[PDB]
């Protein structure tokens, strides 16, 4: 039987090459890896049949993609994740912010939500008391405590925004495969409710090479292998 991956770019798309298929492979499946660039496509090519599983996104968005666009995939299991953060753009340091100071951040909705947290964790703005952080948006903020310009971008374009803004919130998939180091960030999310899932059709909850796949991500092996090549990375909860 084959198995069709869909991952973005870089290290997703890595644990499978690396580890995942030569494992699967050892079971008889054939493997085929697809990669994509963007967040769009893969929940597209999945709920199409063109892939029987990816591994790109986290859950609020993919509630978010589902919703949108009226597609039966369902979450499986969790990944290890690159933490988004915000690293130094023009500014080095986030004791130099400073009134009107600009931060780049991604522009679809589940993403930026992240971003306005972390703003608020930072005492840089003020989100209204009581609002979903999930889906906290510019209508959420109570006051911007120190009138930072938000830049929004398309995911893809937040490592190169650096050279045009104070500070810039990049995805960790992004950050990572744009040659940037985790290490490199000012503040990391400290929240655990956005570590990658993979995604598959409803219809293929229950099949067989699914299970396979499943204990492929979380055998001992997997953990020794993801420990040493993807430090700094968020684990799955279940771990
Ligand atoms: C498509 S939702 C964003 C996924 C990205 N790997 C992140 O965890 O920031």
């Amino acid at each position: 039987k084959e198995i069709v991956f869909g991952t973005t770019v870089g290290d997703f798309g890595d644990m499978v090459k690396e580890q995942i298929q030569p494992e699967l492979e050892k079971k008889g499946y054939t493997v085929k890896l697809v990669e994509f660039t963007d967040y769009v496509r893969p929940n597209l090519a999945l709920a199409e049949g063109e892939l029987d599983i990816n591994v790109f996104q986290h859950k609020p968005y993919l509630d978010d993609f589902k919703k949108e666009h009226n597609l039966d995939i369902t979450e499986v299991f969790q990944v290890p994740t690159a933490p988004l953060g915000l690293y130094p753009g023009k500014l080095k340091s986030l004791e130099e912010v400073k009134d009107g100071s600009t931060v780049s951040a991604p522009n679809d909705p589940s993403n930026f939500a992240r971003v306005l947290v972390m703003l608020d964790e930072l005492g840089w703005i003020k989100l209204k008391d009581g609002i979903n952080p999930l889906t906290a948006s510019k209508a959420d903020i109570a006051e911007n405590l120190k009138n930072i310009k938000i830049v929004e971008l398309e995911a893809a374009q937040l490592p190169r925004s650096r050279a045009d803004v104070d500070f810039a919130v990049v995805n960790g998939n992004y950050a990572i495969s744009s040659g940037m180091k985790l290490t490199e960030a000012l503040f990391q999310e400290p929240s655990f409710a956005y570590v990658n899932w993979s995604a598959v059709k409803t219809a293929d909850k229950d099949s067989q090479w699914l299970k396979d796949v499943t204990e492929a991500y979380n055998s001992d092996a997997f953990k020794a292998y993801a420990h040493k090549r993807f430090e700094g990375y968020k684990s799955p909860a279940a771990w």
